[PDB]
């Protein structure tokens, strides 16, 4: 879309993007926890460093869910333009319409930016939020992503669940 991202950003510098995993030597160790009523979901293509689903959801083909995507950027990068850039992933969504840019935040004593709203997808209207953590570290700066996305009616359940995200995550160089 018009808004520049963060993806963006690393495409136009000399800046190399690795994909983490658990366990990976030299990486941040990230314990997000798993609120009650929602499920554990292994690293896999659909959720790169894991996520969570719920277990109630009113459509079981369409549950409202937080994926986690943890990221290694080496070389030429300002951990700051990592967070001006972040809301413009969401701001490019089809039909996105959120309360400005978002936030300023912070996740496990490290740096962050929020922002969520509303958008249609196959004339649906959905929730999504979008929490960046970037993690500066061994020679490199990680960048975490919270996104979390649900049909409009279950909104409620998603923000509970990122009040438990934002209260218990631990990040550890
Ligand atoms: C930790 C995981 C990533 C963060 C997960 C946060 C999940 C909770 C849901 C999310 O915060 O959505 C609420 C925010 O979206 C709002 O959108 C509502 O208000 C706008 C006003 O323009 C409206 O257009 C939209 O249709 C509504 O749903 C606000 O934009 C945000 O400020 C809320 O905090």
């Amino acid at each position: 879309g018009p808004n520049y991202t963060i993806a963006d950003y690393i495409r136009d510098n000399h800046i190399q993007e690795t994909p983490v995993h658990h366990g990976d030597p030299g990486s941040p160790t990230i314990d997000l926890p798993v609120p009650d009523d929602w499920r554990l979901l292994p690293e896999s293509s659909r959720a790169p460093y894991g996520g969570i689903v719920y277990t109630q959801p009113a459509d079981p083909n369409d549950p409202p869910t937080i994926v986690a995507i943890l990221s290694k950027l080496t070389g030429d990068i300002d951990p700051a333009k990592v967070l001006q850039f972040a809301p413009g992933e969401l701001k490019n969504l089809p039909g996105f319409q959120g309360s400005g840019d978002g936030s300023a935040a912070t996740l496990g004593g490290f740096s962050a930016w929020q922002l969520g709203g509303s958008y249609s997808k196959n004339g649906k209207l959905r929730t999504v939020a979008q929490k960046t953590v970037v993690i500066p570290s061994q020679g490199a700066v990680f960048v975490l992503q919270l996104n979390a996305d649900a049909l409009d009616d279950e909104t409620m359940t998603l923000m509970d669940a990122a009040n438990v995200i934002d209260e218990q995550t631990t990040i550890t160089p």
